[PDB]
């Protein structure tokens, strides 16, 4: 049994909720929260950006030392940082940004990140303004992601158009 309330069941593994992943975190303080992170850890807008809001900077002040120490992610890979006051560990895990071009190939490899963890509160990988069509990543995480993953979605419109379409 875990603390989290109000989801869809989609399959074995996988359950959605329309809600704002930041007041999602401070509310159930999962193990694991994944950001939609860039490979600079540049958190400005989206789901980053309001994750970090949320952590007042400190996430971006602890990003800031990790790219200075590591260098940038690549696409598709994954860190895992400080869950601040939202979390205990955040997941920072790169998809594929259309808007820049990406290889929409590399959010399966985005995806299998998620796998490294036993639960995990998360979004949808590459939708938003990273540009992907939310359907086809929800499609990736379910065949991808064998681990429990809690879905937030913050567009109720969103969340309607994807259980109503979901095979
Ligand atoms: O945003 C999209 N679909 C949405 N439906 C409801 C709210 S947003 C999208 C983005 C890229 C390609 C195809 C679709």
């Amino acid at each position: 049994v875990n603390s989290f309330s109000g989801y869809l069941k989609l399959t074995d593994n996988v359950y959605i909720k329309n809600a704002d992943i930041v007041e999602e975190a401070k509310k159930v303080k999962p193990t694991v929260v994944v950001n939609a992170a860039n490979v600079y850890l540049k958190h400005g807008g989206g789901v980053a950006g309001a994750l970090n809001k949320a952590t007042n900077n400190a996430m971006q002040v602890e990003s800031d030392d990790y790219i200075a120490t590591n260098g940038p992610l690549k696409v598709g890979g994954s860190c895992v940082l400080s869950g601040h006051n939202l979390a205990k560990h955040c997941l920072h895990v790169v998809g594929p940004n259309v808007n820049k071009g990406e290889d929409i190939q590399l959010l399966k490899s985005a995806y299998e990140n998620f796998n490294q963890h036993e639960v995990l509160l998360a979004p949808l990988l590459s939708a938003g303004i990273f540009g992907a069509d939310p359907i086809h990543s929800l499609r990736v995480c379910v065949d991808t992601v064998r681990t429990n993953v809690y879905l937030a979605v913050f567009d109720k419109n969103l969340y309607d158009k994807l259980v109503s379409s979901f095979l």
